[PDB]
RNA sequence: AGCCAGGAUGUUGGCUUAGAAGCAGCCAUCAUUUAAAGAAAGCGUAAUAGCUCACUGGUCGAGUCGGCCUGCGCGGAAGA
RNA sequence: CGGCCGCAAGGUUAAAACUCAAAUGAAUUGACGGGGGCCCGCACAAGCGGUGGAGCAUGUGGUUUAAUUCGAUGCAACGCGAAGAACCUUACCUGGUCUUGACAUCCACGGAAGUUUUCAGAGAUGAGAAUGUGCCUUCGGGAACCGUGAGACAGGUGCUGCAUGGCUGUCGUCAGCUCGUGUUGUGAAAUGUUGGGUUAAGUCCCGCAACGAGCGCAACCCUUAUCCUUUGUUGCCAGCGGUCCGGCCGGGAACUCAAAGGAGACUGCCAGUGAUAAACUGGAGGAAGGUGGGGAUGACGUCAAGUCAUCAUGGCCCUUACGACCAGGGCUACACACGUGCUACAAUGGCGCAUACAAAGAGAAGCGACCUCGCGAGAGCAAGCGGACCUCAUAAAGUGCGUCGUAGUCCGGAUUGGAGUCUGCAACUCGACUCCAUGAAGUCGGAAUCGCUAGUAAUCGUGGAUCAGAAUGCCACGGUGAAUAC
RNA sequence: CCGCCG
RNA sequence: CGGUGAUUGGCGCAGCCUGGUAGCGCACUUCGUUCGGGACGAAGGGGUCGGAGGUUCGAAUCCUCUAUCACCGACCA
């Protein structure tokens, strides 16, 4: 009731212990340390303001490991006290003192893990059957179960936006949105094919069925925040209009030039038998071309997103969901495996996305 | 108004920081000597440092310096 | 593509890269056909009663959970393993504990073992405190266990039934499946096994490049239906005597019955049909007539079907833990879906009173008369019985009378409150039964679907296994008892 | 009469 | 720009015009059929009518603007 939360937060600094390798980081401290006692380095300003930079970077880290487990230890020798002389009223202070450890503790944890920038939005999943009949659907039903029971224990909301059923059995495709605060933060660890060993029931003769399903998981933005541009020079241009069979040619100009100085933006209005009326109409064009450009970047920006690590060989396959022989699940990035796949399948992918976010930190 | 001095205390404190010291900040934002001095108003320093300012004494030899109401002017004020 | 020809459509002549390791022909065996012939099976038809609607019981899927252990999961999983989960079982979860260990063998050491009582603890455990200290004798010394230490090991309901054995389902109790030798074909193969009849049957007869054989079919086995011989109890009472009229007692061995041993039924006989055949139809007789009824009996194989969780087992893997011990919980959750059942919706019925007729089985920490007490479940005292003797044990539908008079009603009996009984350390999660009170849906069930050919369906009660307690399931038993098959 | 697929 | 006519289930359309009274087909859900899938049956759910404000006891419907959508005209010099 105390000591379980002692013995599990032990298991959970080592994570960091090995996740940020202190022995590099205090190894790099002092040799920083050691060289900025020279003015010579703090002279020219434009090396020291990121050394600076860079050495309190660092100190956060080592300070905060520290002192977590120096909190730790004195909670320790507390609780030790407590099981070794029964104080009951240092067990009621014990207890509050663990809950603001843990407040201190998985508050560290999502500052160290979470500072990438779409780590805040909704997870965009999406779950491709990979290739084949209806053993590859049905593992696609199967992850679609898995991530669900998990968005909901995590207490998230899973909205499912596009669906599409399978044949005899499973699903053909599935687009979810999970919102949720740090949803793509966690759901970075999915990104991947996800491979199955199992004897398939759709089958007759048990052969051993190895599928694979393709997970893209994108952040969503939905921002929609975009009014005018005029804080630069929009420089316009009225003059006269290409065109015969009137009187614009030989009397007045009508026709509307607009340039800007983002992208170079140029747009023409000149069919409306009055200027202002073109003006109008090439704001209108204005925006129905700084919108599209703005869905442009946006959609160049998420192909950077879907095509980062879209080049190793057999990396790109996590996730070995061992079923028939031997039943375990294993991943193929950080080397960690748990040998109960019903939990798994039930939902607690937790440790495998902690693991994950706990390897690319380092 | 000038000119000459002084313009100092426990004192660098609890923090953002290897250190934030009267002036990048948020609190404490005061007790001493006096004729007076703000754990300081400004420049300046990575910060300290320097430099002035408030304020206070000496020469000086009398009117000064701001705010309101008004009269008349000034700039704003470039075309074939 | 180029040439020639053509009004055109196009014809004729005619490549290459690339691509694959085959494409193709004829024949053989199977399988398949919305090809053909013949035949069959509750297959359809002819009927009867259901399921799907309702409420509950049980199992599964999902969902939930700390865990809802694991397995089967078209037919051929889903009242299945489980012939019975409160603790145990229990394999699962949470917490507390142990490590050569709960269970084995070996080594060394100390003590007989054993019995009683207290403290702490949820208990496992640890601390104790007394009694005891048997038979050997090399009587330092052993058989017996206890306790400790060390390690070979032990342990695993951990994995793989797609490494296996054994056991099982299945097509299917369907009538097939093969072989030896011979002959035929270059060969795969074929023939036998096909054909005419016939049969429940590759059953039999006849023919025939086949001749034979084997596993199957049939019979041999159990049971049931009739009779006879023996024996006559704790079973029976036909004839005599008494009877308190109860086979109750003398008696009897008749009969029912009990069991052992035989007989009987084989198309045997008759007639007709049919190849002078097998057989088929009909009749006599007989208790039974054409394998009399029912069972057991499961061919070569099929499904890499099921089970490594009954056991055994090759190989992996854990080994101060995936092993071991305990307490509590869970296996019984509940927006929902399915399977299999029980109870109903009533008048061919409900209730009240009276009254008749069974079979089969179980029983010694067991079945438990009588009598008393209790409305009752039951309780007390307590016979008899290791059982043709005693007990479970009243069969109920049935019949006679009365009443209800078609209403959600004297139908239904779920749900819930209160009071209890018993089992078991313990009935909260979660037992069964009783009493009082309550009185839900339900007024005959959509598409769809199931079983059954005669003592069958339908309905009615009884008993057993498992089991301290805990069947609406399972396995057996008798009562009444059809409709229909052109 | 209608009877597609694996 | 105005003129003119529409926004009803997840989709395509009704209903509006006449003030009370939202349905059709597909699609979805469950059950059935099937070895399974489709097809086919049998049950069941489905929107508070673009937004806002008035008329009235009452508005999806009658007006009023605001948004969106499509058609028509935007002329002569």
């Amino acid at each position: 009731e105390i000591r379980a939360e002692l013995e599990n937060m032990a298991s959970r600094l080592a994570d960091f212990r090995g996740s940020l390798d202190l022995e590099s980081k205090e190894a790099r401290i002092a040799e920083l340390d050691e060289q900025m006692a020279d003015p010579e380095f703090w002279n020219d300003q434009q090396k020291a303001q990121t050394v600076i930079n860079e050495a309190n970077g660092l100190k956060d880290y080592v300070n905060s490991y520290k002192k977590l487990n120096e909190s730790h230890e004195e909670l320790q020798m507390t609780h030790d006290l407590l099981k070794e002389e029964p104080d009951t009223d240092l067990q009621l202070e014990l207890e509050k003192e663990l809950k603001s450890l843990t407040k201190e503790f998985n508050e560290f944890e999502l500052q160290l893990l979470l500072s990438e920038p779409y780590d805040k939005n909704n997870a965009i999943l999406e779950l491709h059957p990979g290739a084949g009949g209806t053993e590859s659907q049905d593992w696609g039903s199967m992850l679609l179960r898995m991530y669900t029971r998990w968005g909901e224990r995590r207490g998230f909301k899973v909205e499912t936006l596009d669906y599409l059923p399978g044949d005899e059995a499973g699903i053909k495709s599935v687009t979810l949105l999970i919102k949720g605060h740090n949803a793509y933060g966690y759901l970075k660890a999915e990104k991947g094919v996800h491979r199955l060993v199992r004897i398939s029931p759709f089958d007759s003769s048990g052969r051993r069925h190895t599928s694979f399903v393709s997970c893209e998981v994108m952040p969503e933005f939905n921002d929609e925040i975009d009014i005018d541009i005029r804080t630069e020079d929009i420089k316009v241009d009225t003059y006269r209009a290409s065109g015969a069979g009137g009187p614009h040619v030989n009397t007045t100009d009508s026709a509307v030039r607009i340039t800007h100085l983002p992208t170079n933006v140029v747009v023409t209005c000149q069919t409306e038998r009055s200027q202002i009326k073109n003006r109008e109409r090439a704001m209108k064009m204005l925006k129905a071309k700084l919108y599209q450009r703005r869905i442009e970047e946006q959609q160049a920006e998420l192909d950077e997103i879907r095509g980062e690590q879209k080049e190793i060989g057999w990396g790109s396959q996590i996730r070995s969901y061992v079923f028939h022989p031997y039943s375990m699940v294993k991943d193929h990035r950080t080397n960690t495996e748990m040998g109960n796949v019903q939990a798994v399948m039930d939902g607690d992918i937790d440790t495998f996305i902690d693991a994950y976010l706990r390897s690319k930190l380092s």
